[PDB]
C-alpha cells in the first residue's frame, strides 16, 4: 500500500528523500510556501517516507471517507516546529501531549496554519544555532469542523445529546480557516520537512 | 477483515453484544474477573464489536509484531471507569487527554488484576450501585519502568532517542500495571457490568 512515486526502501521502514528544485513536486511545494513567505529562501525541501506512520494515517482517512458524507476530508497544511522536535516528528509524527499553548488557544490539540506565513513565526519554527528554521507540510483530516474553545481535549460533539458523535477537527473561525487543531494521533501526516533561512 | 467470534452487524460498524451466560466466551472472561473478585457479583458481560477502533488496533500490533520481530507484545488487562466514561470508550477506546494517580507518566492505566480496577476510585459506582471495568487487549510489547511526567515510553538506548519501549510498568519482573502513551494501542474487548 506504498505510494508508487515513493523511492524504493530496500526493505527499510523510514527515509527521508531531497527533492529537486525545477521538479514538479519540489516547485508545488516552493510555491505553496513562496505564496506568504517570500521574503525567507529555502535551503532544501525532504519528501517524509514513513511506512508506519502512513499505513496508520490511510486507515483514518478510509474511516473519515466512510463517516462522513462524500467530503473532502484531507487539506495540505504548515507546522513550524523547533530543531530539537525534528527527529521525533520524522519518526513519531505529531503528539499532542507535546503541544505548546497557542497565543490564541482553540483547545489542547496540535496547531496546523493554512498560511506558510504563520508557521514562520519564530514562535514556531524557532531558528536554530545555525539561523535554520523548519516548517512541515501535513496531510490533515480536517473533516468536520467547527470553531474551538480554549477548554477543549477533544472536538466538541456535533450534538449535546449525542455526546461521542464529534467533530473531526476545530478551527478559528469557520467563514475564514487560518488554523486547525486535532486531538487525535494518526490524524496528520508529514509529508514534506522545508529548511529554510531568513 | 473483523474477528470470526464477532456476531453479524447488519453492515453497521459499532455495536455492544450482550454475551450468554454458561457458554464458552462469557465463562472465559467472568473466569479471568473471578480469578481476584469472586466477592462480586455479575449483572451482565458485553462484547464491544467496534470496526474502526478494531482495524487501528490491529494495525499497531502488526507493526509491534514486525519490529520486535518477537511476538507475545499482547496483553489482556482491565480497566475500571465511571458510568458517565462508558458510552466515550465504548466509540473511541482511552485517550490520556481525559485526576488519578499519574506516577509512572501520563497514559492511560490499566491493571494485571480485575481486583485492582474494581477500586471506588477507578470503577465509581453510579446512582444505582452498578461498578463498570473493561477488559483491554493492551499492546504492552517491550516494556521499562515507568516514572512521574513522562509523556510517551522513554528510549530503549539513550544514543537513539526516538527508538522507544512501548509501554511502562510500575515493576518490570513483577508487574501489576502497565502505562500506554498512544491512541489505539488498547482494544476495549468486553464490558463488565457488576456490584459490590
Ligand atoms: O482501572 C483503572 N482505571 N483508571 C485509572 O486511572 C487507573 C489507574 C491505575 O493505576 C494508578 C496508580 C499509579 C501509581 C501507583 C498505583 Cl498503586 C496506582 C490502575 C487502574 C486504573
Amino acid at each position: 500500500n506504498l505510494p508508487e512515486h515513493w523511492t524504493d526502501m530496500n526493505h527499510q521502514l523510514f527515509c527521508m528523500v531531497q527533492l529537486e528544485p525545477g521538479q514538479s513536486e519540489y516547485n508545488t511545494i516552493k510555491d505553496k510556501f513562496t505564496r506568504t513567505c517570500s521574503s525567507y529562501a529555502i535551503e532544501k525541501i525532504e519528501r517524509i517516507q514513513n511506512a508506519f506512520l502512513w499505513q496508520s494515517y490511510q486507515v483514518k482517512k478510509r474511516q473519515m471517507d466512510i463517516k462522513n458524507d462524500h467530503k473532502n476530508n484531507e487539506r495540505l497544511l504548515f507546522h513550524g516546529t523547533d530543531a530539537d522536535s525534528v527527529p521525533y516528528v520524522n519518526q513519531h509524527g505529531f503528539n499532542r501531549s507535546c503541544a505548546g499553548k497557542n497565543a490564541v488557544s482553540y483547545g489542547k490539540g496540535t496547531y496546523f496554519a493554512v498560511d506558510a506565513s504563520y508557521s514562520a513565526k519564530d514562535t514556531y519554527s524557532k531558528p536554530d544555532s545555525n539561523g535554520r528554521k523548519h516548517m512541515y507540510v501535513v496531510r490533515v483530516l480536517t473533516g468536520v469542523f467547527t470553531k474551538g474553545r480554549a477548554g477543549l481535549v477533544t472536538p466538541p460533539p456535533k450534538n449535546p445529546h449525542n455526546p461521542t458523535d464529534l467533530f473531526d477537527s476545530v478551527t478559528n473561525n469557520t467563514r475564514s480557516p487560518k488554523l486547525f487543531v486535532v486531538f487525535f494521533d494518526n490524524q496528520a501526516y508529514p509529508e514534506y520537512l522545508i529548511t529554510f533561512t531568513a
